[PDB]
């Protein structure tokens, strides 16, 4: 048969479909290995590849794309996606593949970016694209990264290390932040990311855990409350998803806690 995530119902996104918000015209990029559109369960609505040896982004031969792409779904069952290939068949891709992307996705004028994607170094043509794409007025989201703690250090990757980047962790069913999840002060808000249930290629589904599920949960979220609030700009879409969540921990390894869209739709 199938699945959807319990983390559906844990950022409280059932009380916004019930009251008729889906995500509808809402265009979600989601920048990472590609989505699987023959999905019965999935619609994309376009995308672009940036692979120079994957020349279809609509074909994801990873799954890591179709899943993360499954997760907004579940969430803003309603969203329109765009398969922004910038992650090859192994999962790895060049920061360039991936400005690409952003810049795609600006052009394209999507509302709201996920990036399940990240890695240890910076790169200013990287913070340039993400804080165009926010000057834009596009919603940035992306996963926290999955490298644990070490000490006192950061631990957030890129891009979600960029202040204008709305970066997510992962928590558990329990909210109890997952082992993995990346922590430091750059971590904005929670998400579901542990044992996460979505679409996989081939009609398929199953499950993953990384700060990669947390965070498109948080670009359904996105989406979600601008189909309720077509007019919010992305500065008040953010400020909304931080100021409601439900506190958990220390900031450090929380963020400011487990994202209520519920409350965040006002
Ligand atoms: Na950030």
């Amino acid at each position: 048969a199938k699945c959807v995530s319990y983390g559906v119902s844990q950022i409280k996104a059932p009380a916004l479909h019930s009251q008729g918000y889906t995500g509808s015209n809402v265009k979600v990029a989601v920048i990472d290995s590609g989505i699987d559109s023959s999905h019965p369960d999935l619609n994309v609505a376009g995308g672009a590849s940036f692979v120079p040896s994957e020349t279809n982004p609509f074909q994801d031969n990873n799954s890591h794309g179709t899943h993360v792409a499954g997760t907004v779904l579940a969430v803003a069952p309603s969203a329109s996606l765009y398969a922004v290939k910038v992650l090859g068949a192994d999962g790895s891709g060049q920061y360039s593949w991936i400005i690409n992307g952003i810049e795609w996705a600006i052009a394209n004028n999507m509302d709201v970016i996920n990036m399940s994607l990240g890695g240890p170094s910076g790169s200013a043509a990287l913070k340039a694209a993400v804080d165009k794409a926010v000057a834009s007025g596009v919603v940035v989201v992306a996963a926290a990264g999955n490298e644990g703690t070490s000490g006192s250090s950061s631990t957030v990757g890129y891009p979600g290390k960029y202040p204008s980047v709305i970066a997510v962790g992962a928590v558990d069913s329990s909210n109890q932040r997952a082992s993995f999840s990346s922590v430091g002060p750059e971590l904005d808000v929670m998400a579901p990311g542990v044992s996460i249930c979505s679409t996989l290629p081939g009609n398929k589904y199953g499950a993953k855990s990384g700060t990669s599920m947390a965070s498109p949960h948080v670009a359904g979220a996105a989406a979600l409350i601008l189909s309720k609030h077509p007019n919010w700009t992305n500065t008040q879409v953010r400020s909304s998803l931080e100021n409601t969540t439900t506190k958990l921990g220390d900031s450090f390894y929380y963020g400011k806690g487990l994202i209520n869209v519920e409350a965040a739709a006002q």
